[PDB]
């Protein structure tokens, strides 16, 4: 079982994962924060970090796909591109050499469930306040709620063609892990 | 028969690559500069521009990759980012974030060539041949840029001189001697 844990920043996701792996005793594959050589400057200056932040983003996903529950996949980076493309962080050009770059260099991907902890906004920026992230203090409200909404968006898109599983990630924990052990036991 | 024609700018590859097309018959594999979004302002501010380049170089390549003469390879671009990096247009880390990427991304995603062309050229020459050409853009940096490359292409050279087939060429001397002893060589395997 490939279990993919998907949504945006304070979602909840290294959370439930670990969660999960405590029921089902499966390996977590992470991207930890603290090995990523660009995040200190990353958010200071967006204009300036964005585009080698998200190719060394690229890169590390790749190596750790060279039973497995994914917190985060690589299927939500580019969410993060289109993000800053909105936000006028990266031009046409860039965007272009990343959105080609991914499917012509990045682009087994299998995934037995898709759980998407959808979450307000609100409720994904007060968790990150509580977690302290001094790096993510920096930038305003108007990134999470683009990057939530381009979350929303690329789920909607793309609802057919995975088996997503929508968690209500306002819930407790202990709720969203018992309404996610009852789906991964049905299936 | 798939042909690398292999050097510094200014070496000659594109017309050495014409005039082999033109006896074998062969299609040839070019990366062209006009079709590159980041040329016209590359070397303007190599400090800004040159990662974006490189990544999209990368690409490029590899997307052609998808009885061959290649332009100019896949093996030559992080000679490009190397010298970068050593003449301090690219940092550290965001060094080590292409080398990874380059051995863990693209190499990962075959790559093998019948002859590597290595069109040996000394860099006043190539520089001469640059000024020609008359590309703006490549006429706005300096020697020390050529001077840095071209001692990069010849130590890549040398590090790998066992681990791919290379055949050395003199490209101080005219074309119809340099397509001469290419096809010489080509014949003759
Ligand atoms: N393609 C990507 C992926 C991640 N990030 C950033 C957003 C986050 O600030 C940080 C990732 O942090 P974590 O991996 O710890 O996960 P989240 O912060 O998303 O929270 P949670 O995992 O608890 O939902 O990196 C990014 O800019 N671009
Ligand atoms: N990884 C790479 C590959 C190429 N270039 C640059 C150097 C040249 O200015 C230009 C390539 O132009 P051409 O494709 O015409 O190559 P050359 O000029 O090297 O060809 P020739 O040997 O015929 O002079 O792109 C670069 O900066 N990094």
């Amino acid at each position: 079982m490939k279990i993919a844990i998907f949504g945006t920043v304070g979602a909840g996701k290294s959370t439930i994962s670990a969660e999960i792996s405590k029921k089902l005793g499966y390996e977590i594959f992470k991207e930890p924060v603290e090995e990523n050589p660009y995040f200190e400057q990353y958010y200071k200056d967006l204009k300036k970090t964005v585009f080698k932040m998200q190719i060394y983003m690229l890169t590390a996903r790749s190596k750790q796909l060279k039973n497995i529950i994914f917190d985060r996949t690589l299927l939500e980076d580019p969410i993060f591109m289109k993000v800053n493309y909105d936000l006028n962080n990266v031009d046409q050009t860039d965007y272009n050499t990343y959105i080609d770059f991914y499917n012509n260099v990045v682009l087994k991907l299998s995934f037995d469930i898709v759980i998407y902890l959808r979450v307000s906004t609100k409720t994904a920026i007060s968790r990150i306040k509580k977690r302290g992230r001094s790096e993510e203090l920096l930038i305003g409200e108007e990134y999470w709620e683009t990057l939530n909404k381009n979350y929303e968006e690329f789920y909607k898109q793309n609802v057919y063609d995975f088996p997503f599983f929508v968690v209500d990630a306002e819930l407790d924990v202990k709720t969203q892990i018992e309404l996610i052990m009852n789906k991964l036991n049905s299936i």
